[PDB]
Order: C-alpha cells, then structure tokens, then sequence
C-alpha cells in the first residue's frame, strides 16, 4: 500500500541523531544506515555461506530491511536519551500496530539468537564502525567508543567465523 | 559549570522534528525555537502589562529559556511519535536529575495554570505557528495541521487577553 | 572485506542528481534510493505472493540492493547526460572489474524479463514516483515528467498484478 | 504584533558569519546564539546571586534576548568587515526606528558599566567561545582568534566573581 | 599572490543574502553569482558585436568578474539593510585599500555609463532575475519584487539592443 | 538565449563531486570554482604582464569561463570514475551540439599548448589546490592527492613564469 511506503520514505529524512549529538555536521539518514546494513549483511551472508555456515539469506535481507523500521514514526532516539526514554518498549508498540506483518522479523532481531539475527546485528554494528571511520577522516574527533562495538560485536557466538573480518576493521583504528 | 552550558548548546544542533517529518528543507533547531518563544514571551508580557493582566516577567522569561531544556538530552521527539514514546515522562526524569535547579520552573509550566505559564505555552505555539507560516511561504505545503494550535492557545484563560492577536494570526492563513 | 563496505557506502554521499538538476533543495542519496527501492521491492514481493505470482524473493532482494551499486564509482549520471555519456557500458564494466559477484544479477537485472528483475525494476521506478510526489509537496514544481513513469511501468507484464496499486498512485498527482 | 515577531524570526534564518568566513559548514544562527546568551546569561545570574552580587536578572534576561535583535534587518556583519562598515551607527538607527521600545536596553548593553551590562556581554563571549569549541570538535582547525575573548571578558569588572569559571573554559583549549 | 586569491574565494562560502531573508534556504554564494554575470557578460557581448553595438569585451569580463569582490571581505549586506548601512561607501573603501588595482574597473561599474559599465549591470541583473525564477519553480512564493529589475534595466541605454531579450525574460514570469 | 543562460546556471547548483567522494560535507558548486579559476585567470594574466610573457587576456578569461561549461549537462564525473567513462569525448560531444560557438575555446582548451590554455589550466589546478587547502582547514584529511597538482602545474612551460608563486602555494602544504 502506498500509505505504508510513504511512512517509510520517511527514514530518507530522519538523521541519525547520534551523529548529531556528536557534532557530526550533515549526517546520514536513517535509510543511508539501512542500506548500509542490508549491503553488508549480504556480503557477510556469502562469507558465512563458503565457510560452511549456512544462512537462511531471504531472513536475514528482510531483517535488515525492517531492523529500524519503526523509527519512521519514533525517530532514532539516540542511546544518550534512552536513559529516560524506553525505545524498546516503543518499538514493539509501532511494530505491533503499524507494522505487524514485520513484528516477527522485528521480535527474532532483538533476541539476538538465530544465525540470521546475530549477522543483522553484526552488520549494524559494523556500517556504524565504518561510518564513524569516515566522519573521523572528515575531522570529527568525539566517536572515542569503537573498542565496545567491535567488543559487543565479539560477544555474538557468530562472530566467531569472521574473525579476520573485524581484525581489519580495528585496524582501521 | 561549563559542562552544563556545553549539553544545553547541543539545542543549536538539534533540528525540530516535526518540519523534517513533513519534508522541510533546513528546518530551524530547538535553539531557534527557544529563541523565538523567549522573544515573543517579552513581548506578550508587555502587552498583557499595558492591559491590566499582571505578569511575574522574570519567571516568564525563564521558564521561556528551559521549557524545552530536556530536549538537549531526549531530543524533540515528534508529536506523531508520542503515540508510543512517553516525552513528558522522559522530560521530568531529565530535568529531576540533569536540571534539578529548573524543575520546578519545568513543573509549573507543564501544570499550564499560572499565567506564567500560559504565556510561555502560547508563545510557544505562536512561534511555531508563524514558523509554519514561514515554511509554507518557501513551498511546502502539508503545514496544515500546525494551524489549529490557534485553538488550542484559545482553551487557555490568559489568551482572553490576547483575543485580537490571535486572530491576526489566524488571518495570516 | 572492509574495502568493498567502504566504496558501496559512498553510495550515503552521493546525491541522486535528477533532483539537483530540478532544483531540489537537499536531493536523497543514491543509499536512500536504494533502501527504499529494496522496500518497495519487499512489500511489492509478498504482495505477489498472495495473488498467486510466485517470486524468488531472495534474488529480488539482492537485485534491489545492487541495482545502483555501479554508481558508487560512476556517480549517479543524470537522464540528461546519458544523451553523451553512455552510462550502460560503464555500469557493466564496473560490475565485471569491481563487483564481478554481483555482475549475474546485474546482468539480469538490465534484461528485465524475468519476474525479479521487473519487480525492481518496478520498485525502482516507485520509490521515484513516490520521491516526486514528496519534493513537490516540499514546493517544487518542475518534477511532472518523473510521473510518466508510471506508463512505463504498465509496459511490464508483471505490472498486470498490481494495477490496483498503480492506480493509487497516480491518483496522488 | 505579528510583523515584528515575523521580523525578529528572521534571526533563525541568518548565519553568525564569522564562522562561515573561517569555513564552518553550518554554522549556527543569530538565533541559536541569542539563545545560548539568554542561557548562560540565566545561568550566571544564579552564581552570581550565591556569591553576593546582586544582579537585576529581569533587565539582564530581556537584554540577552534583544542584544542583537537589530540583525535581524543588518545581519550579523563580521568583524573583519567593519573596518569599513560602522555596524555599531548602523544598530543604534535601527533601534530608534524599528525598535524603539528596546532601544534603552541596547544604549544600557552597549556602554558595559552596569552589572546586567557586563553579564550580557561575557554570556555573549562565552557563547562564542564555547561554540568556537565545539566547531574544533568538529574538525575546524582556524578559530583559534576566538580564545582570546577570555582576555575581554576578564576586563570588566564583574569577571571578578566568575574567576573559577573563566579558568575552566580556557581549559577546554 | 596567494593571500589574495584565499581573500576571494571566501566568496564561495558567502551567501547572496537576499535569498536567505526570503526565506530562500540553500541560496547560490556570492561567487555563483559572479561567475553568472561573467557568463551572461560573455554571451550578451557576442549579441552585441553581431549587433553593430562594439564592446571592449576585455573590460567587460575584467568588471564582470570584480564587481561584487568587495563583499569578499564585507559580506553581501542585503538591501533591505542599506537603509542603516552605507554599502557603497564601504565597497569603494575595501577596493581603495585592499583592491587598489581593481579600484578603475569598479569606479567606473559603479557610474554605469560606458557601454561596458551597463552590459556588467544588465548582466548581474539578469542572472538575479533568472536566479528568482528558478527559486520560484523551487517553491518560494515572495520573489515577486526582484521581477522590476526588468524595468531597472530599461532604463540603461544600452538595453536599445537587446529588447527581444529582456521579452523572453520577462515573459518567464 | 534565455534557454542558453538557464542550461548554464545549472553549475550553482551542481557538486564538485571529488571534493564529496573524499567526504567533504558542503562542496563548492562547479560554478563556484569556475569563479575562481575566472579570477585566478585575471590576476596571474597581470603577473605575467609585467613580467614581459604578453596574454591575449580576452581569450584566457573566456576560455576560464566556458572551459567546465560541459558539465551543465553531463556533470562534474569525478576522475575516480573517469576510467570507466571517457568523459573528454562527452564534453568535446556536448561542445559540438550545445555550445558550438565556443567549441574552439573549448578545444584550444584541451590541446593545453598556447600560452592562454596553459594560464587557464594552471589556474584551474591552483584553485583545486588552494579549495584542498581550505576544506583541510576545515578538518578533512584526505586530500592529501590533490597537493600534487603543483607538479602538474611545473610540467607546463608558463609555468616558469611563475616559479616563485608556486611556492608559496605549496609552502601552505
Ligand atoms: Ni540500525
Ligand atoms: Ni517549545
Ligand atoms: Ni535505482
Ligand atoms: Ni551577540
Ligand atoms: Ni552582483
Ligand atoms: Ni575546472
């Protein structure tokens, strides 16, 4: 329906508030962040493919597709302010009545389990590394946090298989 | 402390959400605004005084300065993304432990009883309603809703003062 | 490898030029685009499903995702310039030397005969349509030719499935 | 009246040129500073209230709110460029003309000798000092001139009791 | 030299202020503006030559380029804002001691009475208009004004010659 | 011709896309820079002028104003991108069909071998050079390639003129 799309063409318009928070001059928006995600969780998707760790792909695009969908209505309420505000809460709720058919995709991204939800969030995780690399080479000296990305992102078991990966990217640092 | 002034500017870099939702280019930051509602408080105050309405001016202009305080942590989260973020809950949370010192000045401008408070409130619509006078002149043209916060002003007692201002402003429509 | 996640993601900076060109003031990038193409492309697929259409929904994710990936080198060269720039031959050129993985979906995506390939295709002509209607809700109004896509749409059998939605989208002009 | 309010709205729109001059991206807007002045303004008020000095916070808010009010119509000239342009004639007329009713606020704001005059004035440098900062942040490498405000401020008199503060904003350097 | 050249281009940064006051959001800079003049001063005299009309077509480009180089260091002061400000005053001041070499072309721009002196007006009055109605198909609805340039232009001797021209101009409108 | 000017003033509103691929937030316009090598073009036109090296002035600033003229149709295509399009034999297509009449000055251009082509190229390259050299300042730090433009420049034979202004170009390195 025409009514959903153009609710979700609003992400073309919402930043990414933590860059702005971080003095980050003409931010990405939250679609940018999307694509991001979705082309990484690909890519990654074929490397876990050749090594023998089998994904269900389909699951993990939509996933990526849909992981901040609810934001087109809540906006990327930075992490700084989700110490007075339940994003999460908030989610659920959107997904619940606006987005129902993604609720599920929604529900397995957050429990972080499945094969197809850690690699979403590693991809996540990963564009966000990437994109604070860049502002940084565009001057912006604040993105200090990387160790606990790059750390949160060794915590999934799934990580284990892209090792090599995300030894290239600390070393970007 | 310069802590605190250096989070309060962070106001200068957050846009006012509801303009990016309805596809405004540029649209003005929470400073802009602040700045706006603390002007036209002056202002309304002045005249409210030539009309007989006695006004304590000094807690007006303060409480036209913090009004929005919380945002500089929370941001402006949207009206359209009320229906699933508690902001109020998150604005008292913040000003109790970021802002105590302005937490009572926050807590009787929420009750919107004084006349203080009033003042500020419909200063606060005034400025956004002229704002959205201000977009629609530059092309866009789904501002609408932004008009019927005349009606609003007009539920509050103190605007029985303010009768001929208000429907100039209507008329600007 | 981080080198490849790097180049696509110049795809945030770039800018979708026809816009420029029409004078839109802050055009999406070619990631915005993108994501929102790789939405409609979602929504569109399941709404196939569910009318007996069956779709490799995987490959048209992918497709989506990639479809404008060659201009993460070439710049998105604007309809205006393809008059003296062939941007066909350089696309393909791009997905054999930098994006040979990604070359067979290319490939089939510029045939545009098998029923993924004209759903992006589809979607890509959407997300335009929809992103037209937007900027001239913003105030622009030199954007009418971007509706004749909506007929070049209708040239595609698989168009046949969503005349419906078609024709709510035409009523938008 | 709406006009003037219209007028003074002007501010949000026009930038504090110095910045641009020194390469900024997007920098901050006559708006954005005036409210920033009316907040340290409020600010130092309290401090200087707990520390014996009594300050008349009413003038003191009304006049970091109308400081630059006549840019609204001359814009913010930069001081590079008044060497040939005497900005300081320029505001004085449009403060008789246009803004009449604040015209004693600015005469007052202008002479720096009363304690409200001299607050407005180092709330004003401590903006721009604090916002010269947060630009380094960002990656601006020429705004070091901008420090040398410390020294201006510790000119007048009422540095005397901010002493303490002073030396933790030139720490920031 | 170097730091001259660094001067100048500070008018790539520069906004044609008049946009900004009308609300015009990402208005051309000083020095888009100049390089139209010198495009329009080009075409024109090539118009003029076959014309009859013999023009020092070196001068011509020489005047088109520095007419508006005093604002490099004063900033494009909107005309609005000539009421309290002297611009002209100061324009002759910085070319005087900043641009003395420069001091003849402009000296003689400013009389607009040789042939060159009315083509590098016309001109920069030509690519204002243009510029208002490019902003007007952007959305902007109060550029009405800047259409009496074409009247402002007819009063120059040298427009005899290019009647046809100033039709098709104002017949855009 | 109205439509002619119209076609040109595209280059305000087009990115020097380089400056956006090396992650600089607002570049330039094509026209911005054109400004630029216009003046370049004057001033280093006298320099050689009192140096004995006689310019045919007329034809270096015209061919300073139309040599990037092309690009209003087929864009600024970054040099990245420049080896997969053939970009020259878009611009000399462009030339024959849109701008006949300075087709030579175009390809005189190019040749780079009469004193005129060279001032014009060295002017274009210092004013790349001197925009990296800003947009450093700014913060960004990759642009660390466009310094070696200087030898570039040292290839030339005019270049020999103006040795010791070459100089003090790269003593800002
Ligand atoms: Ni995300
Ligand atoms: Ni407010
Ligand atoms: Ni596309
Ligand atoms: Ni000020
Ligand atoms: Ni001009
Ligand atoms: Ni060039």
């Amino acid at each position: 329906m025409i009514e959903k799309i153009l609710l979700v063409q609003t992400l073309k318009r919402l930043p990414r508030m933590g860059w702005l928070i971080k003095g980050v001059q003409e931010p990405e928006s939250i679609a940018d962040h999307s694509f991001g995600v979705a082309f990484i969780t690909l890519v990654l998707a074929d490397v876990l493919e050749k090594r023998g760790k089998r994904i269900d792909v389909e699951k993990a695009l939509k996933m990526a597709i849909v992981h901040d969908l609810a934001e087109a209505i809540i906006t990327d309420i930075p992490l700084s302010a989700q110490e007075f505000v339940d994003k999460d809460k908030a989610e659920a709720l959107v997904f619940k009545k606006v987005f129902p058919e993604f609720y599920e995709l929604y529900r397995e991204y957050q429990e972080c389990s499945s094969p197809e939800a850690q690699l979403v969030r590693i991809a996540d995780k990963l564009d966000m590394i990437l994109q604070a690399y860049q502002y940084e080479l565009s001057g912006n000296k604040n993105l200090d946090e990387f160790w606990e990305a790059i750390e949160e992102i060794k915590r999934l078991e799934l990580s284990k298989y892209l090792e090599d990966i995300l030894n290239s990217v600390g070393r970007l640092k």
